[PDB]
């Protein structure tokens, strides 16, 4: 991996720095690294495999060294370098693709394709140089069993789940009490709905709770918390839990009362926020507990007082919402997020060459199914393919 | 462009690296590059700014070099460098502004201002060194006609469009079947509404379709697909298709049925997702085709049964919705996006100096018009000014 | 491409210049170029492939150089040169055919045949010399991302379409208002027909508008615009839009009123011609808007007044016309035209060897389908095959 | 003109021939010519533009020669040559645009732009070499008082004119005898109509004549003559000669009788074609006389006999026709034609830079007005701008 990364980094530096007219002192170290790469690679045969529709490709390296002895790089130099660089970039791209489409249940962190296994030999260690990218740096940390850290903007930590729980219900679904939620991406929308508007509650207060168990720990997470859930604040016809019938939802939104957001780690309270909206920092947690309340308004103008009668039928159901967005966070594991392209790159490569589903990942690299069952073997394979994808994206 | 980028990169490196106390071996190559820049620019006269209110500015270079044999940089050295750095930064900013406010129909990729045309001379090519930024890398690859793409977080690929289509209509607008959509930025919110709830539709299923043709191909795109459209889920009074009368929309949201997303390229099915929500990957496409269906719930509770009568009047209108957010993608052409400042920078420069409208871009650099009619010439000019804006933002 | 073109150009020069009795000084430079080609090709094995019915052919080059000893070329010299040239022409023609019958969706501009891929290696660059053909010139300019130009006499820019639009219609088809058009090749014939002769029009004016979107931008275009549309000026029996019935058209031709021809680029008005007929120039456009009017004659002689009653039935339907021929134009993309034979050569080669339909071109090389869906991939493949067809037509 | 053309031809040869890998013997003479151009242009300041919206541009020439010795051209050589060529091509394009937008009543053949007047000095005559194009060759032949010739495919020799003459008429416009014609470009459709069908004409024959005077003599003209005129063979509501009223035309086409096409020079008959249709050759003529007779069919069938009564009213009007198309001709003067783009180039350059109407040409370079009043001064200016446009086309 570090050798593949160093090949790609050398090629990217060569493409960016070996340009016409440049001073040789700008590229001296790059020229030495490039020549070391050529020397290490010369004489070696590689085969990038025929998994799926990925074509079988054969690679032979017999290249001359890049010249020294120029004060400024000229067009001849750039042309020779470009020929060599183009061939090397094609090879590295094919190696990255061949690695991206493979997986093993056990030892899934180890290289899978033949070319990357060959490149893991001692003889190629000479190629290795500056491992500065986030993914390669975390790869080296993981190899050394050190703390790993990935920074995500809008981490895709929640699998898609649009569900509801009815805490009070009956076959006619006209006096219902419960909660409905959408967890997706970095966003949670939850809403506690009471059809009776807490007329018969002990203090006219209906408590609502929502626990989301993150499948990986997050740290240094900045989170926007907003009082209402726009997703569950308009009239809906919702299937019954067993699918037999449909019930009706006619929300009228009251401001949530006694909002209590707890960020928990291993069943311990780390962060607590009461009646706080806007940005909050959850420094380290694996669970989010939202406790809100519908407090029946003690005073109601006639227009308001009409909507909440003492008894049934209840036509305007009192709903209190909450929206929680994880804007950015840090996780020790690789995750899909809004800004990066690793998951999309891996999925695209798997789809383009018709890679059959393997024994590690869900078909189509479906992220909901992946992160619902984010097993350690899946974590290793995903970190591997994502590091390879990031190495590829440096050149392609 | 490469020379202007190299000037800006040299100035940025001089600001960052030529600092008090630093080992000369940290800065030797940079000092050499800086001195080569001084030597190349010395004795050359430049004129920037004769357009709009951008004032005429003349630039002369007679600057001394920087030493090459001390061991650690001291405050004297930094003071010697800083005045030259300031003059050069001013010159580069003015060259960038001069280029940003200019356009041409014939060769929009070619330089337009006098100063950048002079900097295209072979003698200035010695200034050229590490072209490592995404925009300059894409510039160099595009000059060679190599495959290269820009990576966008939330690309602004959709021109603003809030419209509706009625498949069933009549002058009173009380039994309407059709679709309403917002296309904005990287977001598509679409909603199919049936006022009769497909009471008389075959199989009680009403099919809605929505096709969005992207002006440029997106690759390796991450998409969030949610099953509701919060934008079309509340009562609305909407103008008629000719603006003669206003009709009423009173949605009640049913979950969309048989949800299908087809990402297509040149009319071919590339990606297909059925009943999939959350994160999906579209590897290569120019068109998004969303097919969804309103299905009457065969079993309704009494409130739900009341909502939808067998015949008119229809007061609660059955609506199904989809929301599609392109979180990240890659495009071979430049685009505005939520992360970068290139479009904003170019617009700000054009507005601050009252640049007359040219023959390439819409007035005021309006993005909706520009992306609606994103022609190859407009793409050329936009890539030029966006690369210049990125070069300018390296120093300003 | 440049190498294959240079080979063909050398062979053509040799065929035209190596003739009995000619001074050696007439051919000295040509002999040097030819011997350089012999030196470069000697020892290289080529295979022209077996796609479709094209025979697999193997090519071995072990030729001696052409002599330099004669003051005037004799018959023996011409015969030896003829033998070598015949083998080389056979090879170049086979390579061109093998390239023309192949296509790619990913990189359709890049060589597809194995021999043209081998000829792209650096070792063959010595062969490369004068690139003076319009197609090779455009190829080299495009490789450098320079403004390309293809000049077309009667460009085939309009896909074949004979259609009509009825703005007013009824099931009996006797009071019809609308337009009928033929768009074919470089010609547009449009005709607006009103059956009531605008008897009840707001000012006795019936407006017709025809919008034709060109698949590519045309420049420096010479266009003949004529008042009448001879194609829609005789009695016709026309299928209904659904093919259920046939209606009757009995045109009587009036002079079009307020003839306004707009040539638009990016929806902006570039050229406007009002009441102008004959030759006009459209400098740069991609859309044509033809707006014309059937104006009821304020005064009529008794026969004319008899043709047009005040109410139904209507026997003589007032038709106005417009004819628009593009005689010459310039396009940045390749196109079929009335003079060049590139499309016909590519189609003939594909049909002669029964090339299976591929993933780029329509399944006959049919031009209407191709120009209708002129995608960037299609344009790339078409430019490649048209350049190869021009290179082939230099020899065959 | 010869010097500007030599500059452009040198630049075009340099672009086409100075390519990577080519033998130096392929370019030696070209390298010498290019170096001579550099020597002659060195130390000279030029100014272009300053008219309309054409920008002022200053050009200073200080370039070195190409003295490098090589067997084959490398990238360094090509890049140096390319820098010089790009500057020179921009200069030549600007000089051509500057000359194309200018006119003078006196000495309109002579150079008008200051740069071209300076280039006419003796010191620049060294640049002059091969003058092989049709337009520059004709320019030189004319300067030598030798007979020049421009070959035209479909010469635009007829100004647009859709007219009619009534030889017998009355206010009712129901018993009309006369002719109607369209003279457009290289096409002439003419039709003689008699409403009485020559019932009372002497010998039952009605004679029609049509004289078209060409503004310039044509030679070696290939003409297609067809019996019928499809443009005047459908029902038509035509305007009155004064425009007061409208008359009705209901053609029934009879074959023209005693067809005689006379091609005349100075009123003498050069070519005569009697009852000959298809391709004919008019070797040298300035006038065309079409004489054709409507001969009443002596023997009719009842359906035919019913169309032609003895007296008014006349419903079916007997029309004979002729179509005359000049496919190719040769003119000593310059003309627009179907295949070339010189007129379109000049018009485009004048429109793009908003050139005010001058004292020689009509507004917008309208070809009908220009060719209707094709005066000697107009002819001189037109040849100048067309030669300049042909020189510009070689590079742009
Ligand atoms: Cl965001
Ligand atoms: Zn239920
Ligand atoms: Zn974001
Ligand atoms: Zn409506
Ligand atoms: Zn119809
Ligand atoms: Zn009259």
């Amino acid at each position: 991996m570090d050798v593949l990364y160093s090949l790609s980094k050398t090629l990217k530096d060569a493409r960016d720095k070996i340009v016409e007219g440049t001073l040789y002192s700008n590229v001296s170290d790059l020229i030495q690294q490039f020549n070391q790469m050529i020397i290490t690679m010369n004489g070696n045969e590689f085969q990038t495999g025929g998994i799926g529709n990925l074509p079988i490709r054969n690679w032979n390296f017999d290249f001359g060294l890049l010249g020294t002895t120029l004060l400024n790089l000229d067009a001849n130099y750039v042309e020779t370098a470009r020929n060599t660089i183009d061939y090397f970039v094609d090879f590295v791209d094919n190696v990255c693709m061949d690695e991206m489409v493979r997986e093993s249940q056990r030892n899934g962190i180890a290289p899978q394709s033949d070319s990357l296994r060959k490149l893991s030999g001692i003889k190629f260690k000479r190629i290795n140089f500056d491992n500065s990218s986030e993914y390669i740096e975390n790869w080296n940390l993981q190899n050394r069993r050190q703390r790993t850290g990935f920074t995500f903007h809008k981490p895709n930590i929640f699998p898609y789940s649009a569900s509801f729980t009815l805490n009070r219900s009956q076959p006619a679904h006209d006096n219902l009490m419960g909660t409905m939620w959408l967890n997706a991406g970095s966003e949670i929308q939850v809403a506690g709905f009471d059809y009776s508007c807490a007329i018969n509650a002990p203090a006219n207060i209906q408590q609502f709770e929502h626990i989301v168990q993150l499948r990986r720990v997050l740290t240094t997470a900045t989170i926007t918390l907003l009082p209402d859930a726009e997703r569950f604040s308009f009239p809906r016809v919702i299937n019954s839990a067993d699918g037999a019938t449909t019930w009706y939802f006619n929300p009228v939104i009251l401001r949530p009362n006694n909002v209590e957001v707890e960020f928990l780690l291993n069943g311990q309270i780390i962060n607590t926020y009461q009646a706080r909206f806007g940005t909050i920092i959850a420094r380290n947690f694996d669970t989010i507990r939202l406790s809100f309340q519908l407090m029946r308004p003690p005073n109601m103008t006639p227009a308001v007082a009409a909507l909440f009668p003492n008894a049934q039928p209840f036509e305007h159901h009192a709903t209190v919402g909450l929206t929680l967005r994880i804007e950015s966070a840090v996780c020790e594991s690789v995750l899909a997020d809004a800004s990066k392209t690793m998951l999309a790159n891996v999925t695209s490569v798997r789809q383009e060459y018709a890679i059959p589903v393997g024994p590690v990942f869900p078909p189509g690299m479906n992220w909901t199914d992946l992160i619902t069952n984010y097993s350690p073997s899946r974590e290793d394979n995903l970190q591997r393919v994502f590091t390879v994808a990031s190495i590829r994206s440096m050149l392609v």
